[PDB]
């Protein structure tokens, strides 16, 4: 088999997401440290093993693959398609490298940071860089738990690893990004019954809402996606919140992974664009997205052979 | 028996620093949220223990003392004095609230820093913010283990308490902070033994230089302080490394803790202005102060009273 | 001087409490186990330490101490007083001694019991067994969090233990016992924000209500006394939840330490007899008290001496 | 592939034991339970990961089946059988439903048992609820180690899974339960020796005693099955203890997993009714069954398209 | 008076190292003595919390009179030879003590290595033991070691110097014996029988009952009363070690009293027993082959 | 397809290494032991779990496996070949059986030792013991993080487990053992820079240098091979520190787990004997070999079809 990236990690308190753009000349620094970011990971996080879970996913944008590889692209790779609504828009910004870097701890993950940006110094200019941390009981910026539903075991590795319908770049997975804002103030004005019916699941409890009392247009309701055979489609998500408490920015950093990018840009038409039943997510209503990029995550031996 | 605030906490990985200025007709707001910090602090932290170690010491400066309180001033409370050195100099800033927020995790240092600037919305300004990070052997962004000689029990208390010299304020202490920026590119162009003789100690093993080979302008010469009698004048330092790998910003925060700033303004004297042996402190050849700012921490049921 | 028994202790997950009657002619049976009682703390929980954190508080009734102990009785030790509310109704139950048994997980506990009983079988009857259990976030059987408002510290000591207004008992506490069985169908009834109302705190983040919202007969302003000086008067609790799903028991087993058993009483007065603002604490409403006693759990050295 | 329920799970200190019927009328609500049952998993278990490590299997009687299911049967879903041996007896007693639900923590357990039986209220009747709880060092209520030879990894699935012998059933296991209660005073009048006479193995050390030694009556002898190739027949087994201090019940749980109910019926008839050289397993001189039912745990998949 | 960690938490390593100090050793061992508290805290800070790493430093009585000057603790002399009618306590030679404490071996490992080469040329090493603690507290004969040693303030009251000998208040005593035992015929008795030599139950902990305690069992003789009728206690982390290979059981004994006068009638009662018992029968399996004395010092001692 | 032993085991910070000779006539007693070596691993470990993480992999050597079994010899098992370099030799010393017995704990290692002594007293002769402890950032006696290139997953379970090359033996392993004692004086004598030339990693953050920078005849250069089709050849590694502070006694008691011992076998010729760039590892101008044996570990189900 094809050795996959780390993108089913175990739970992590604490992240890093890197996106970078490569400068002009900028393609043989970027080979290089591609060819050496597993021996990186590896030399930051094997002396804090078992405790430290420090992982690093690396992602290249559709427009950099081509700056940077001859031969086939992944059939899936084009930019992120931005999404005007009739009430929200899912903006697209530039992004040709993600590092998406998670342990337990924020210190180990700005060890391999600081490694992964010195080799690149002079090659990259920085487009977005969020410290991410995860709430003691697994809660998310809104007080929801976040990452119940996430697929587990072989359904997990079904629902996000491409295999033999693009057997050059088995191992792999196409990742979207996106960083949102929160009005909290106006979130923090509902009662706990109305958030549930924005959510679709109980606040305290986190037991899903039944199908008589799930609004059409709560979020869980409209993520939910059935395949032509009638199997549920699913992603990966590892979202975590952000922010700075003088700024009065409070925020989610939205990552996703799947198998094609069709899924995970089916949910956002739903999300964005509404359905027959629901004009628009009600969490979007609480949230809005500055950032918009797609990735593809190649299998770990692709980057080692280069 | 008055109750201090948390100076003396156990180790903690995690932290955020917060100052901030009080506007115009902002006091009234301020001596509101002061009485009731510690049970915001029992609020946020008690449903995490007993991993989280949450704690929030609360300081306030000279200026700001005089505008909150009428009656008695703390012996020692002066603004932070500037110390323009033939080479190195220590600014000093605004700053009228301290609040320095310790835990095992970020995330609850953040959900507290978000109570506390909530309830002071329009009677604040910010004037920094710092998300500090501890590496998982208790080393800084030198590379060197940081806090192995502060005092621990009795003389930790002696160290840092205000006792019967100023009996109206007995358990206060004293907190001198300080932002600094390193120079890294610099920094690790010095062989692992030159780094050694500007700290004072080896890097790896933590042990002491012998006093035939440490140099008299090293950093644990310098702020190594006796007083008349021929004692040990120690603090209590909690530092921590920042950082933002995209903007090159890689920093130390300081905080010391003292039962009087004498001591920890004697050792500044020396570290910037440097001494008949000395210069200046060599660690400032690395690392430039772009803050300085002295608080009073009172006693916790001074506070609770107010 | 003298060494308390285990009254203040860490946070513990897991406990047993156990109230029995002494037969008759039981006395000298009694007054032999109550001589042992720290040796066989110690013998089952050393050789768990220092996780198990295994303690037996022991405690003895008004007619017990008669039966038992020739010479002095505490100052406050009585009888539990039944409390005829219009409403709500404080019953008196049987008690001569109680065992209150505290561990990291109940085998410790059960082990310690096992082996108090196997001395004492034939010269007691049980009058009740409760294994109790804390939720994972410090929550009760309502959902809230329970124990932040304790004291801690110095605090903790002055409000729990006998000092000098009692000098031959010093070291010695009171302990409040009552079992409380719950109506969860009404209490999940209501809104989260109703539910706030009744206790006095937020429900998520475990906040006090501000003094203008919060309502008399919410059980947070009913159980805070200030006495003639002014001071806070407060007690130590260890509350745990336990049930049976099948006989839909849902419990709190309340226990609290105090210096003198009034402190205690003035709580129980306010919530079962009301004021002239609130005619009861509404959290009787969905709670039935099933059991009451008061015991005197001495000094240590008091129970080794016999 | 079947997906199996958490049959083979991670060590648990934690259980709760829950066996109820089915009332007339109450199939509907039964089948709509367990198409939810996974669901309510996750929900109550997720915010605890990775230590909660909370778990619930499902079991099925024979009776039951047919009362909520119409098609084929699995090939071994009978009422357990009654073993009525010269000294010792097996008794059957009733059991439509078996939920065995198993984390590192009780609390986790109960509210897991608190939804089930909340969804189930007026269309099930409860006939057994035990809390059970492990001893630190894997100990059970007899003083011996429970659990040394269950098989592990592929030789356990193959005991446990049924598999091509029962294609339409692949995925699922039989769980027999039996409650026992030991007489402790009779066994702990015995010497050590004696006991390890009892069990077939040491009680300080765990060591299997010598085939020179080991008598044809102890428990390990005659739980030791040959197959006709000369394979050894295995079962995994999760015995807890219980009980009360108060009433003199000490007791063990036990739950034993087969691919076949005839392995665990063979061990059962050799334990009642002998062989040829042991009139009965010596552990039943010590230990009486109180309750006896057998039930099919069906794949996960079989429960979720109901 | 700062005392050194004499009461430490519950450990599962130690390293004990005793040595003599070589003629003209005396100056090397004394700029040592007085850097040995931050050698502590360098080896150890960096993997708090759970390292839990300690040393305790103790000087013999003929080594005290080489390398200082004025008072000598009032109780410091040299470990009393005991020539019992069947068991013999010996005596063998130690100048200077390291009691390494810690969560882990290689923790002990790299203080004792700073501290040997500190001393390298200065000190000839009489013992090196490395201890480790089964995981429920059991030690080489399969009993709970170490449930009744005092705690808390009843701790600090057995074994530390007081207001008796002022000028050496915060300072403790220290004796060392290292065991070798008979494994094969301790196994040899039912568990009945070892619970008789011991005076507790096996398996529970357990202490025997006044009316079936042997007067010749482990815990009888050490049970010493004063004059007022009160316990006198000590402290003690007896540590197993071993070697498989050369059939090599052991128990390193260390006890901390404020006074040696506890720790040697407690030596008396087990190797020359009494009216009612022979000796200790837990000498039928266990002979002592080192015998040690020495004074701990208040931390501040060492450091000025 | 079949069970390995516990060769690819979790982080362990304490591990005893026990090689013993069998005795003439000890045949019987040793077939005996290797069929009850599971079971005893469970009895000692099981009330411990899940932290004590105990595990026990049992080593045959190539004169023992012809005294105690009669049918087929693994492919690659020979008696360890002595390399005899123009200044450093790797000596071969006796030994039959191989224990490595881990965990997070000394005091379990040595629990499962005394009771795998207790049953071939009288049977076999001690040749070597070796009580090991792990640094607490996994950095070993030298001062170097120790680990960090071994591979994980399905990568060193292709690297180390024997499969259809040599089917009745498939689910085993090769063991190669060395005792070194290291010249901690000379060692400590260097600058950490030099330091970093003699292993080819950075010593505080052990990354590894450029290859511009490391030596041809650093112990990481040395140990790096290629096969013939240009893929990495790997082995898995779990050396541990041990010493006697008052016999100036510091050590790294070295194994190394492969599919066949070629590979071990080349990168040790590469360390003593050189190459075309490097006349030898310098890291052997520090550490001196005191031992060597070879065994294989057989798959868990031929220990226990025994008699
Ligand atoms: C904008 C900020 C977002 C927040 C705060 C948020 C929050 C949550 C929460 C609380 C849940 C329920 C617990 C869980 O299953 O994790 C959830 C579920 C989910 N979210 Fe989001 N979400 C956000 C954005 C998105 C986006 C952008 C997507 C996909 C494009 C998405 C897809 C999902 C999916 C697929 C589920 C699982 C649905 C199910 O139960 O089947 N979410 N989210
Ligand atoms: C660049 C900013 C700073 C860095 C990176 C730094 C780093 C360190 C380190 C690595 C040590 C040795 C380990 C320890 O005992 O903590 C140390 C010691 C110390 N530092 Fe700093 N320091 C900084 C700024 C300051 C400032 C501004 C002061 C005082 C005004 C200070 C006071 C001390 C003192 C008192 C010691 C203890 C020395 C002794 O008695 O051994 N440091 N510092
Ligand atoms: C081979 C050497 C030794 C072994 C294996 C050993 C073992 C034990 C054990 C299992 C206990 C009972 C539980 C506890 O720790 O309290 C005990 C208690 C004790 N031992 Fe020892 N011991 C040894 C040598 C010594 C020596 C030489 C002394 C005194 C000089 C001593 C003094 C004590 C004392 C005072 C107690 C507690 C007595 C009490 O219950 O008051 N031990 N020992
Ligand atoms: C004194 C003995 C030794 C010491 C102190 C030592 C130390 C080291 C160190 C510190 C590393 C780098 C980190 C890592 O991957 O572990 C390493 C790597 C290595 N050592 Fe050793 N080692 C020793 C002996 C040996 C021997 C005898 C062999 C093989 C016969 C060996 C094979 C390796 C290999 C294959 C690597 C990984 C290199 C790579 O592909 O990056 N070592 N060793
Ligand atoms: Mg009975």
């Amino acid at each position: 088999e094809p050795e996959p990236q780390m993108v089913l990690s175990p739970l992590t308190s604490a992240a890093i997401f890197l996106v970078v753009t490569i400068d002009s000349g900028g393609e043989d620094t970027v080979r290089d440290l591609l060819s050496d970011v597993a021996s990186l990971e590896r030399a930051v996080g094997f002396r804090a093993q078992p405790d430290g879970r420090l992982s690093c996913v690396t992602g290249i944008g559709s427009e950099a693959w081509d700056r940077l590889f001859s031969g086939a692209r992944p059939a899936g790779l084009h930019p992120f398609r931005e999404l005007d609504g009739p009430v929200h828009r899912a903006v697209a910004t530039p992004g040709d490298l993600l590092f998406h870097i998670r342990a337990s701890r924020l210190d180990l993950c700005f060890a391999l940071a600081t490694e992964i940006m010195g080799r690149l110094r002079g090659a990259v200019t920085p487009q977005d860089e969020v410290h991410g941390f995860k709430y003691f009981d697994e809660r998310d910026m809104l007080g929801f738990v976040a990452g119940t539903e996430n697929p587990t075991g072989a359904a997990a590795r079904r629902a996000v690893l491409v295999g033999a319908e693009d057997p050059a770049f088995a191992g792999g997975s196409y990742a979207v990004v996106q960083k949102y804002l929160h009005d909290i103030d106006a979130w923090e004005g509902l009662s706990v019954e109305a958030q549930e019916r924005v959510i679709g699941r109980r606040k305290m409890t986190d037991v899903e809402l039944s199908d008589d009392v799930k609004p059409a247009d709560s979020h869980v309701a409209l993520t939910s996606v059935t395949g032509p055979d009638g199997s549920d489609l699913e992603i990966l998500r590892d979202a975590m919140p952000f922010g700075s408490v003088g700024r009065e920015e409070f925020g989610t950093y939205f990552i996703g992974y799947a198998r094609t990018p069709e899924v995970t840009e089916t949910m956002l038409e739903r999300m964005f664009l509404g359905t027959a039943s629901a004009p628009h997510d009600r969490i979007l209503d609480f949230s809005t997205a500055v950032t918009g990029s797609l990735f593809f995550t190649p299998a770990a031996d692709f980057l080692e052979d280069l």
